[PDB]
C-alpha cells in the first residue's frame, strides 16, 4: 500500500506534465481560430484588421519552441515511444515555420498565409499547419496513454 | 478504504483543471517576453521587427477570455480563491479593452504592448499590472489545490 501512493503521485506527475503540453497546443489553436487578422475593439471583442499577422506567428513559433522543451523534460519505459514521436512532430512543426520565412517571417503576413501555418482546419495547410495537425495527434495519443496509466494505478 | 480513491481522482481533476489555467497564463508570458516586436527568422529564431503588435495583443486578449471561461468551469473549499482569480481575470480583460486607443490598432508599439502583457515592464499601466495580479491569484489557487491533493494521497 506504500507503493501505491508512490505510484499514484509519480504517474499523476506525468499526467500534469502532459496537460501542460496539451494546453500549450490549445493556446496556438486559439490564436489561429480567433486572433488571425484581428485587433482589440472598443467596448470589447475583436475587430477585423487583415494582413499583419507577423508578430502573432512569432508567438506561435515561440510556443512551439516551449512545447519541445516540455517534451524534453518527460522521462518512463512505457511511454518512451509515444514521447519520442511527439518530440519529432514538435521539431518538424518548428522547422516548417522556419522554412516558410519568406512568407511567414515578415510583418505583413496575410491572413491566408497565417492560416496555412497554424490553422489545422485550413484547406491547404501547407505552411506548417499539417505538421501542427500531426503534433496534435501525437500529443493526444500521449495524453491518452498517460491517463490510462493513472487509472491503472488508482 | 476503496472510497478514498474517489477522493484522489476528484481532487486530481481540480489540479489538472488549474494547471490548464496556469499554462494559459504561461503562454501569455511567453508571447510577452519573446514575441513582441519580433518575426520568424531565416535559419531559425526570431529577428527584430518593431511595432505591429496589434494581432499579437488580440491573441493575448483571446487567451485572457479563455482563462475566464476555464475559471468558470471550476469544490466548496476553494470558492474564495476561485472567485478572486475570476475577478482578476475579468479585470485584466476589461483593462485591455479600455486601452483600445493604443492597443486596438495594427501598429501597436513595442512599448505599449509591453505595458499591456509584460509583467516585468516598469510602467505596466495598460494591463500588465492586472495580469500580474491574475498570476498571483492563480498561483495561490494552484498551491491550495495541490495541498488538497496531497492530503488525499496520504
Amino acid at each position: 500500500l506504500t507503493e501505491i501512493s508512490k505510484k499514484i503521485t509519480e504517474s499523476n506527475a506525468v499526467v500534469l506534465a502532459v496537460k501542460e503540453i496539451e494546453t500549450l497546443l490549445a493556446s496556438i489553436d486559439e490564436l489561429a481560430t480567433k486572433a488571425i487578422g484581428k485587433k482589440i475593439q472598443q467596448n470589447g471583442g475583436l475587430a477585423v484588421e487583415a494582413g499583419h499577422n507577423g508578430t502573432l506567428l512569432a508567438g506561435a513559433y515561440t510556443i512551439s519552441k516551449l512545447i519541445t522543451q516540455k517534451l524534453d523534460g518527460l522521462k518512463s519505459e512505457k511511454l518512451k515511444e509515444k514521447i519520442e514521436n511527439a518530440k519529432k512532430c514538435s521539431e518538424d512543426f518548428t522547422k516548417k515555420l522556419e522554412g516558410e520565412h519568406a512568407q511567414l517571417g515578415i510583418e505583413n503576413v496575410t491572413d491566408e498565409n497565417a492560416k496555412k501555418a497554424i490553422l489545422i482546419t485550413d484547406a491547404a495547410k501547407d505552411k506548417g499547419a499539417a505538421e501542427l495537425e500531426k503534433l496534435f495527434k501525437a500529443v493526444e495519443n500521449l495524453a491518452k496513454a498517460a491517463k490510462e496509466m493513472l487509472a491503472n494505478s488508482v
